[PDB]
């Protein structure tokens, strides 16, 4: 069944921030996950070079971006270590609740979005384009995971029971009606030659 979760106040009130803040420079949301992506198969690179059991859920790292229009999605896969349930419950909760303090103590004193990456809370870039994010991961030593929120202080996680994606994170952003931009491949394209263009990993954009 589908458990609620209410967001620490911090990760809650910074969800607005980015929100209802006028910002449009909004593109810079993927290279965040991109990163982030390239954070996880760095994770699972270094693990299994010790314990190379760790790969039987998967020899191959990739990340993978795939834009659906009929859906309005663009999903960020990636074959990294993956999120646990105290992952998704307490884990993440907790390392997030700092990097947003210090991401805002940076705004007034005129840091600005662009570099909400080096505050640790990339991942929240998404709500610039995303008015729901769908995370299905899935690690080693736990079950699968579906974790969703369309923010507003409240996030569900669930056991997913789609296709068994053996080990990774999927984000599945449902992107508000004026972002559609970004489910175009000429404009994906773009962004990942500009912003993206170094990760040590094979980044696919699927076409449509
Ligand atoms: C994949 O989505 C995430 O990375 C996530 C979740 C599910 N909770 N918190 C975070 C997070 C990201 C960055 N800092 O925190
Ligand atoms: C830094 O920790 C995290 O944010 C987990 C995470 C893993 C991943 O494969 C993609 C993400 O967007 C986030």
């Amino acid at each position: 069944h589908v458990e609620t979760f209410a967001f620490q106040a911090e990760i809650a009130q910074l969800m607005s921030l980015i929100i209802n803040t006028f910002y449009s420079n909004k593109e810079i949301f993927l290279r965040e996950l991109i990163s982030n992506s390239s954070d996880a198969l760095d994770k699972i690179r270094y693990e299994s070079l010790t314990d190379p059991s760790k790969l039987d859920s998967g020899k191959e790292l990739h990340i993978n971006l795939i834009p659906n229009k009929q859906d309005r999605t663009l999903t960020i896969v990636d074959t990294g270590i993956g999120m646990t349930k105290a992952d998704l419950i307490n884990n993440l909760g907790t390392i997030a609740k700092s990097g947003t303090k210090a991401f805002m103590e940076a705004l007034q004193a005129g840091a600005d979005i662009s570099m909400i990456g080096q505050f640790g809370v990339g991942f929240y870039s998404a709500y610039l384009v995303a008015e729901k994010v769908t995370v299905i991961t899935k690690h080693n030593d736990d079950e699968q995971y579906a974790w969703e929120s369309s923010a507003g202080g409240s996030f569900t996680v669930r056991t997913d029971t789609g296709e068994p994606m053996g080990r990774g994170t999927k984000v599945i952003l449902h992107l508000k009606e004026d972002q559609t931009e970004y489910l175009e491949e000429r404009r994906i394209k773009e962004i990942v030659k500009k912003h993206s263009q170094f990760i040590g990993y094979p980044i696919t954009l699927f076409v449509e």
